[PDB]
């Protein structure tokens, strides 16, 4: 309503003039290196970890029992998204990790190719995503998905992501480069048949007006898409 579009404007407006300076000073994207692939496969599940263990994170929005954290760093922006849905987290697990089927209940994820199999729990995708808000072309990422199970009890299955760089699939004129800092899932085992699924996005300099928007409250577009993952899962048990 009137009372809620004005106020929720003037709240884009601030974030934007924050974080109007994108960001080398952290680095996006990675040189792959099979001999290094154990650490960049460690240091992308330690990253989203640290992620998760942060504690200036504030909660934004709640919708039907799902909530929208943010995390307002003075150089990047991130948000999480926190949900619990009725199926088993193991179960969860292999569907949320093989990114080849998250084009089936996820708008932002045009395509989905498969470029390298490095191990069992760790791989190398070629992604697409369909053009927002103010491009006429799609743009392309190239990111490696790294799995873990959970060490102990109450730790939470981790899927994570991130951003390589491999001279097979350099950038095209076809596509924008994207690059995300750091991404992924953590679910944890509430009970029996329960599970937490949580979305964390580090930094996506690729989308930053439409995150915004999300964030404010003009949009419903996460909301959307992660109820979208909330039925895509309760139809795989």
């Amino acid at each position: 309503e009137r009372r809620y579009r004005e106020a929720s404007a003037r709240k884009k407006i601030r974030l934007d003039r924050k974080y109007i300076v994108s960001c080398t000073e952290v680095p996006l994207s990675v040189p792959w290196d099979p001999s290094n692939q154990v650490y960049l496969s460690y240091n992308n599940v330690s990253s989203l970890k640290m992620l998760v263990a942060k504690d200036n994170w504030v909660l934004s929005s709640e919708i039907s029992q799902v909530r929208l954290y943010t995390l307002e760093d003075d150089k990047f922006l991130s948000f999480h998204m926190e949900m619990v849905v009725h199926v088993d987290a193991a179960q969860a697990f292999l569907l949320l990790s093989d990114l080849r089927q998250r084009p089936e209940w996820d708008k932002h994820y045009r395509s989905v190719e498969l470029v390298q199999q490095v191990d069992e729990d760790d791989a190398i995708y070629h992604v697409t995503s369909p053009a927002l808000g103010g491009h006429t072309k799609p743009q392309d990422f190239v990111i490696l998905a790294s799995r873990r199970k959970p060490c102990d009890n109450g730790d939470p299955y981790v899927i994570a992501l991130r951003s390589v760089t491999l001279p097979t699939h350099r950038e095209t004129p076809e596509y924008r480069r994207g690059e995300t800092l750091c991404s992924g899932f953590c679910l944890w085992r509430e009970g029996d048949q329960l599970t937490k699924v949580s979305y964390y996005n580090q930094a996506t300099p690729g989308v930053l007006n439409y995150v915004t928007t999300n964030v404010a409250g003009l949009s419903s577009e996460f909301y959307t898409t992660f109820k979208a993952c909330e039925q895509f899962l309760l139809d795989n048990r």
